[PDB]
């Protein structure tokens, strides 16, 4: 076998002292950047009085110098002008001029625009054009009342304008043409008037192998007719091109990086030996902050291959912006020398800004490789660009900005003396004597999208000089203002933006976010290679951890799923005399765990947080070897586990005192896809609400279990207060029947907790009340899909959602649901998506799929493709390298299904179903996906406002998710869990689960809602019509206690909408046993907005005669609880008998595990929090993409 | 300005649904729309679906997508003061069809 | 100020709304009330004459 992460990461080449300093530079302190760049931007007295001068002259002339015509023409309101262009969009749509004509004349024109994909799918982008503002998702009723409105006022005419408005903007303003030969024709122009152009294509990010083919072969052809035209002009005064790496190649990163250099350079190689034969520029465009190291390695090797020798066309961006800039352009200057090729650089500031601070958070990392304060941009640009003027026999200085004050402080320092050759200024297509270039886009209107999007965007922004010029608020003084020397005079130079968080501090004071790793620095791949060798030689092991000390017993290995020749440890397993022992330990230990005051748990918690931080990289490789885990999953899994603990080490200091007392010892049953995260925040939870822990771990990971309860015992957690069992479903079957359990905490399959339900059923605590069980389960995601959706955000969203962890995890996408008439064009690009894939033994940066768990898993898997393949379904799926045959191996699986019906249970692996459905059955789809009876993870891709409120409203289900993946549940932002077959509640990672492990809850942080359920108040009038005023009374006391309506805004991420809210849970089932007790158990279902079908075997019927309507509709009366099922719980009053007779026929009655709340009439008579309200609604999270549109509307502030 | 009940007809005056309410032909006022769609509608117009009747299943859903139910806006006036617009149910329509088709386009306007 | 208001608030709706489509009903009897004698008596008859009714 391979030595275990031998190969994990290796460089492209040796880096270079220059190399490393750019490395070195990618998030350092703002204030660490900034001081060196000033000391290089500074000029002298004379130079900034001529630059403010020069800048001025440029201001005056252009305010000195169209939708807005045609909105005051017509006297549009916004919603109107948005409509009408979106109108104009679909009307060009049609290819003969003539039978456009025809339908505006004697169709469109009479109002029936409807009955000839929604018009308003890019609505967002004229939304920018005619507001200046970006809404991430489209209002289509208000723009569908805007166009109905405008044209029953206004009639053709206004369709005309409309239609020649867009023609012109969208033929001639967004691009200089929709081909290269209409760009080329069209050029011939300003290229009279002093002008060059560089011509850009449009392509970028490809999603499959046909999507860079067919960019690679607009390039070539482009290049050809550039060429042509050039005849000879050269690489400065004749036109060139600009290409994205990311449309050459579906893999373009730097965990792909062995497929890059061998594919997509050779690509590269290709079109600049094209380049170089016509004697025109290639430019790269630059990318997002991880692609920029990644390609100074394609750039070394072009600048070195001598088939390329004699042209000095390259040309390179570096973004301003970018903390690496100086570094990056040293780098440059010293290959232009060595290689002899005049590299052209393009200095730009940066056109990806809020998308690098959403990832800088969203990862976790120490800053951002980003400055923060535009103003900081305009220094470091400022102080490239005498860099760049000072090494100009070596490179080609191309200066890309639009800003007055920076042209003109640029103008000055270059100095009098100028040839053409020397450097030029250049400009984006639509927005002295010194050279220009025109960066010029060419293509057709579909394929303008996301350029225009991040082109609009910069031009809205507050900051940006586009806006400022055109504002008349922002005076000439304000716009030459010299960023040098107001950075210069700023108390603390270089200070973070006030308005943006460090990763670390995402949630302010509650607690510190837990970090990440970055995997594009090649600093921390060659520290985490070390580490996880090291890793690999570690003598690992699980042992039955007592109060009293280890304990002996049947030793086995464990393997490595991707690889059973690598022996990862050795696990003892418990007997199940030693499981029935240490409960009985954590019994005797329960009092003493229980006095340790709860702030002292939670430092506890919050030691063995640091403790697991610090222990990342070598948890990481435990984590990879054992669980079969990619690198990237195992730090999101660590990162999980370490804030379990600082959040519900903070939910504790907020929330619990003395009153809330422990229930006892909680046996905490862990599964084995996360093994160290949902391990770890089952047994945090318990121990710090004041239970002893018995932990027991999946059979297939108990190393990283060990190791983990190993860091909470040295963090301070006594050893009577955490036990740990290894073992099978026997030692957890041992556990939950041993007589002193208090409570079960199990995250798992539904059967086994279903046999976990019915272990617990005969069971009473002390008190008579029924255990506790927490069970989080299977779920069978859907994803909805509709035509105004973003394919290549879809397909990237998909092939996560679904295979991420080889489709392990509770989460994962299982069912995705496409509009028909999308349908074909997005399943050949999520095909193509798939075959991309790189599966094996993840010890690889390179392996996107690992493994399955076991060869039963593997068995199980691959039994149900094959009855799918023997039904006829379409089955498709990439092929295994032979190295997996020493692992347990799926291969990522696509299978085309008829209905959803086609699917039984959850298959746990990495099998993504699709299924088509035509617009109009959208709400019986969202019907059917309801109709399986799980409720766990659900999405939604749409930009249609009507679309996400119809979904949203209908669908059942805990975590939904609006234009992202449905994966990866950050804790406290998304807190998880489902409902029906997917889960009792409470969510975890969520602010009622503590009150679950005490046995009086406390009131949680922000708890509460100021809505009281009407049908309540009707129930509350009417027992006061009845005389049962104590009642009544009791009824609107439910009312105001509820929490049902609770709505909140959760902390996270730029760019992202993180919603926390309370419904109701559905139908309860009501067992009473007096006329007071059902008033009781009504009173709480309908103040938290439930329906209930209540025990007709009570014998009540006549305490409830001649109820209003509006209660009775919510009321029905059952002889046959399984007939009348689903429930969403279940409230039961009655002695000690009773209740454990009444519990076992729930645990009976099929379907969803229900959660039961007890009590006898006494204690409803005495005690008004007999049945606790919380457990009476549903926690729903949603979290939107609010950057979904292309951009951050919030950020641009 | 405008009551329910014994107190008027309605339209408000000094709103924008007054103009609509004196000519032959409503116009789509102002701002008037919703995102909402009433659930019981979608219920119907899967039913109308589930009997074949194709035409009245799609103007349940088109009148579903019209109602302006749920609209819920913020006028502009004066600062310290919130003022709010909103577009609720009016209660129990009373319908008097004399065709089926007719029944089922009436039941979908009201529901809607 | 009501009446003045109702003038250019129907004057302003009508701008944003009405067109040839948007027939008018006719003659329109316009009763009003002696407790705001100006207001009522002007919001009603504006209403009914910018909407393309002649106002009794
Ligand atoms: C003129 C020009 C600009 C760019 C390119 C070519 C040319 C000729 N390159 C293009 C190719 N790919 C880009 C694309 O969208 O497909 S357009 C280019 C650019 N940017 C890249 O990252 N890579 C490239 O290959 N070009 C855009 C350029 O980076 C910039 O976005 C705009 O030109 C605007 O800059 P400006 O100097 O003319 O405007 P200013 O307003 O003075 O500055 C705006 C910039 O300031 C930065 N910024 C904003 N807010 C900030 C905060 N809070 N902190 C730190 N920096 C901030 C941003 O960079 C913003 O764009
Ligand atoms: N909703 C969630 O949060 C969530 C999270 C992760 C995984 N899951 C689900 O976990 C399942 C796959 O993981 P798994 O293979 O570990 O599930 P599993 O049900 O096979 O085993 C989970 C745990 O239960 C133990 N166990 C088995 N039988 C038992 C019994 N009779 N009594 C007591 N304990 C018993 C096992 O030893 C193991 O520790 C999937 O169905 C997944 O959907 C759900």
């Amino acid at each position: 076998a391979p030595a275990p992460f031998a190969d994990f990461a290796p460089p492209v080449r040796p880096q270079s002292t220059l190399r490393r300093a750019i490395t070195a530079a990618y998030r350092r302190p703002e204030t660490e950047c900034l001081p060196p760049l000033v000391e290089a931007a500074t000029q002298s007295k004379e130079i900034r009085d001529a630059a403010a001068s020069t800048a001025r002259k440029l201001i005056e002339a252009l305010r000195g110098k169209g939708v807005e015509g045609l909105v005051q023409e017509y006297s549009l309101s916004s919603q109107e002008g948005v409509a009408l262009m979106c109108l104009a969009e679909a009307l060009l749509r049609i290819p003969d001029t003539a039978t456009r004509d025809a339908l505006i004349r004697d169709k469109i024109a009479d109002g029936n625009w409807k009955s000839h994909r929604s018009l308003f799918v890019n609505a967002a982008t004229w939304g920018l054009v005619v507001t200046g503002k970006l809404t991430s998702t489209v209002n289509d009723r208000s723009l569908a009342a805007a166009l109905t409105r405008l044209i029953s006022r206004c009639g053709e005419p206004v369709i005309r304008r409309g239609v020649d408005m867009a023609m012109r903007m969208m033929g001639e303003q967004f691009v200089t043409g929709e081909t290269i030969r209409e760009a080329l024709k069209r050029s011939k122009e300003l290229e009279e008037k002093g002008f060059s152009y560089s011509y850009d294509m449009l392509g970028e990010a490809a999603t499959t192998a046909a999507d860079a083919e067919r960019y690679y072969r607009d390039y070539e052809s482009a290049i050809h007719a550039i060429g042509k035209a050039s005849a000879g002009r050269g690489i400065y005064e004749g036109p060139g091109i600009s290409i994205k790496l990311s449309a050459l190649h579906p893999r373009y990163s730097r965990a792909q990086a062995a497929r890059v250099m061998g594919e997509l350079l050779p690509r590269v190689k290709a079109l600049a030996l094209l380049a170089k034969n016509y004697d025109i520029g290639l430019n790269i465009d630059a990318e997002e902050a991880d692609r920029l190291e990644l390609s100074l390695d394609l750039l070394e090797v072009l600048c070195l291959d001598g088939d390329l020798s004699g042209w000095n066309g390259m040309g390179f961006v570096v973004q301003a912006y970018g903390k690496r800039c100086p570094f990056v352009l040293d780098f440059i200057i010293d290959l232009a020398r060595r290689s002899g090729r005049r590299i052209m650089v393009r200095l730009v500031k940066g056109a990806y800004w809020d998308a690098e601070i959403k990832r800088a958070q969203l990862d976790g990392l120490a800053d951002f490789p980003v400055f923060t304060r535009k103003i900081h941009t305009d220094v470091s640009y400022i102080a490239c660009a005498a860099k760049l003027l000072a090494a100009t026999d070596v490179v080609f200085p191309q200066f890309a900005t639009h800003n007055a004050q920076t042209l003109a402080a640029i103008y000055h320092m270059a100095g009098k003396d100028f040839h053409v050759g020397k450097y030029e200024f250049q400009c984006l297509h639509g927005m002295l004597d010194r050279p220009c270039r025109i960066y010029a886009p060419v293509g057709t209107h579909e394929t303008l999208l996301a350029y225009l999007v991040r082109r609009l965007l910069e031009n809205g922004a507050n900051s940006s000089f586009v806006h400022r010029i055109n504002d008349p608020k922002v005076s000439i003084d304000e716009l030459i203002a010299d960023p040098v020397e107001v950075v210069r005079a700023m108390p603390v130079v270089g200070a973070k933006h006030d308005r943006i968080a460090l990763p670390a501090e995402l949630f302010g004071d509650a607690r510190t976010n837990s970090a990440g790793l970055d995997l594009s620095n090649e600093e921390t791949l060659a520290s985490l290679t070390e580490a996880l060798r090291e890793s690999a030689a570690m003598k690992w092991t699980a042992l039955p951890q007592l109060a009293t000390g280890p304990a002996a017993g049947e030793t086995r290995t464990v393997l490595n799923p991707g690889d059973h020749r690598d022996v990862v440890g050795s696990v003892t397993e418990t007997s199940e005399e030693d499981a029935r022992r240490a409960v009985r330990l954590a019994a005797d230990a329960a009092p003493d765990w229980a006095a340790v005051p709860p702030s002292e748990r939670a430092a506890c918690l919050d030691r063995a947080a640091e403790l697991m931080q610090a222990r990342m990289p070598t948890l990481l490789g435990l984590i990879i070897r054992e669980a079969g885990k990619s690198a990237l999953n195992a730090i999101a899994e660590v990162r999980e586990a370490i804030d379990f603990l600082r959040y519900y080490a903070e939910q504790t200091r907020r929330t619990l005192g003395p009153g809330h007392g422990p229930l006892g010892p909680i046996v905490c049953i862990s599964p084995w896809n996360f093994p160290l995260a949902i391990f770890t925040g089952q047994i945090a939870a318990a121990l710090v609400a004041g239970n002893p822990v018995l932990a027991k771990p999946a059979e297939e990971t108990p190393l990283i279990a060990a190791e983990g309860v190993r860091i909470l015992r040295e963090a301070g957690i006594p050893a009577s207060a955490l036990q740990l069992l290894p073992g099978d479903g026997r030692v957890g079957a041992a556990l939950v029947a041993a007589a002193e359990t208090a409570g079960v905490m199990f995250t798992g399959s539904t059967e086994v907790a279903r046999l976990i339900q019915a272990q617990l059923a005969d069971r009473l605590s002390p008190a008579g009340r029924p255990i506790p069980l927490i069970a989080e389960t299977g779920g069978q995601n859907a994803m909805i899909v509709d035509s105004s959706a973003l394919a290549e955000q879809v397909v990237g969203d998909v092939i996560t959602s679904a295979f991420d962890s080889a489709g392990q995890r509770c989460s994962a996408l299982r069912v995705l649901c496409l509009q028909e008439d999308v349908a074909d064009r997005i399943l050949t690009m999520l095909k193509g998506a798939l075959h991309e894939l790189h599966i094996g033994r993840t010890d690889r940066l390179s392996v996107d799929v690992g493994p399955v768990i076991t060869s039963e898993a593997k068995d199980n898997i691959e039994k149900h493709i094959e009855r799918m393949r023997g039904l006829g379904r379409k089955v498709e799926q990439i092929g295994l390298a032979s190295e997996t045959g020493v692992g347990t191996f799926v291969p990522p699986t696509i299978i085309e299904l008829e209905k959803l019906s086609d699917l039984q249970r959850e298959v746990f692996g990495p099998v993504l179903h699709v299924i088509r459905y035509r617009r109009d059955d959208l709400d019986r789809l969202v019907d059917d996906v309801n109709a399986t009876g799980y409720g766990l993870t659900f999405g939604l891709h749409t930009r249609l406002d009507e679309t996400i409120a119809h979904v949203t409203s209908r669908i059942k289900a805990g975590n939904l998710y609006i234009n992202r993946n449905i994966i990866g549940a950050v804790v406290g932002v998304q807190p998880f869990g489902g409902r029906g077959l997917s889960g009792t509640g409470p969510k975890a990672g969520g602010p009622l689960y503590l009150g679950r492990l005490v046995t009086t809850a406390p009131v949680p942080p922000q708890h509460s809602s100021v809505h009281t359920d009407p049908v309540l108040l009707d129930f509350a009038k009417w027992l006061d019509g009845k005389g049962a005023r104590a009642e009544a009374e009791a009824a609107r006391n439910a009312g105001s206690s509820s929490a049902l309506g609770l709505d909140l805004e959760l902390p996270g991420p730029v760019g992202e909408r993180n919603l926390y809210t309370l419904h109701a849970r559905g139908r309860i089932l009501l067992v009473p046993a007096t006329e007071s007790g059902l008033y009781h158990q009504l009173a709480a279902a309908l103040a938290t907005g439930n329906s209930v079908a209540i025990d007709a075997a009570s014998g009540l019927q006549a305490s409830l005669k001649n109820l209003p309507q509006t209660v009775g509709l919510r009321v029905s009366w059952s002889k046959d609880w399984a007939a009348d099922g689903p429930f969403a719980g279940a409230l039961v009053e009655g002695d000690a008998e009773r209740i454990r007779a009444v519990n076992k026929a729930i645990a009976a009655l099929p379907g969803p595990l229900l959660l039961v709340q007890a009590a006898s009439s006494g204690e409803i008579a005495r005690n008004p929090d007999a049945y606790c309200l919380n457990w009476l609604v549903e926690e729903v999270s949603a979290s939107i993409n609010t950057a979904a549109a292309g951009g951050n509307a919030s950020l641009m502030a």
